[PDB]
């Protein structure tokens, strides 16, 4: 197809070359020459955009080269774009996009019309015209409904004034709009400490249950896992413990680790520590306590769960809980 593509080159040039220069072909060529040139180009083979462009760019530098003039050279390469038809692939992909674009604005269909008012009324009106530009002629008229007076005409005429609109721009004004509203909801919602929730209902199931759920939980998702059983023992449960499981722990923490610790502790959990020790270690570390000075609260928070990662091994071995 040596011969093939080199017609079909003069075919593309025929179509895409200036008015002043390809009208004198015309008037040279028979009409049987210029229908096979018409044959050739509506039989072409399709052609990825970027390879269109390189095509594109050789023609053009190759008629250069060959003496020819081209005053609007990017004119041109449009010109061979529309000649040269485009790829099934590229056909599918518009198509995806459209579909991408309808799934979105039907999601913004089933909002409630006033939601979208109220979201869309201090927005540009150009934006809001663009906007229901691309919605449902019911959907749109719901929303002008609830929108101010004097912005139900300004819309309605910025809406009458279009020409274009850009598919991707509306497509993302809509995206926003749906996360807005996403956004809105959880602001609405009651602040819930899940892992917290989790953790209290887990405590109450017995072991076996308790202790399967939370491995499962645990293969899929590990950090789920131990978020969870930070929250199902806490420094604050060292109250629930006996005098005994003190006394085992006063064995094990260091005693600047607890010191800290318990600086931002309640008293009497203080008072839980102190009264297992003796009467002058006790005198001591309340001593040592103030001689501390300044700490810093991440400091003391991370104290706090050092005494809890070394509890959980009391309830992994001795202590009963």
């Amino acid at each position: 197809k040596s011969a093939l593509s080199k017609a079909q080159k003069a075919a593309v040039l025929l179509l895409s070359l200036p008015e002043e220069v390809s009208m004198n072909i015309v008037k040279e060529l028979s009409e049987e020459e210029l229908q096979k040139l018409f044959a050739l180009a509506k039989d072409l083979e399709s052609v990825p955009e970027e390879e269109i462009e390189n095509i594109a760019e050789e023609l053009l530098d190759e008629i250069k080269k060959a003496g020819i003039k081209i005053k609007k050279p990017e004119e041109f390469i449009e010109n061979i774009k529309k000649v040269i038809p485009p790829t099934l692939a590229e056909k599918f992909r518009g198509i995806l996009e459209l579909g991408d674009a309808e799934k979105i604005l039907k999601e913004i269909e089933k909002v409630d019309s006033r939601i979208l008012a109220s979201l869309l009324k201090n927005e540009h009106p150009q934006t809001i015209a663009l906007f229901l530009s691309q919605l449902s002629p019911k959907k749109s008229a719901e929303i002008i409904q609830n929108l101010p007076e004097e912005l139900k005409k300004e819309v309605v005429k910025r809406i009458a004034t279009l020409e274009n609109v850009n598919v991707q721009y509306v497509k993302e004004l809509a995206q926003i709009l749906l996360e807005e509203i996403s956004s809105l909801g959880a602001k609405e919602a009651l602040k819930l400490e899940g892992t917290a929730v989790a953790a209290e209902l887990l405590n109450t199931l017995d072991k076996e249950t308790r202790e399967l759920i939370l491995q499962s939980i645990g293969q899929e998702d590990p950090l789920l896992e131990e978020r969870i059983r930070e929250k199902m023992f806490t420094f604050e449960d060292i109250r629930k413990l006996s005098d005994r499981d003190i006394i085992e722990i006063l064995k094990v923490v260091d005693k600047n680790t607890l010191m800290i610790a318990l600086l931002g502790a309640p008293e009497d959990i203080k008072q839980k520590f102190l009264s297992n020790m003796s009467k002058r270690a006790a005198k001591l570390f309340l001593e040592d306590m103030e001689a501390l000075g300044p700490v810093k609260k991440s400091e003391i928070e991370k104290a706090q769960r050092q005494v809890v990662n070394i509890i959980r091994k009391m309830i992994d071995e001795g202590k009963i809980e």
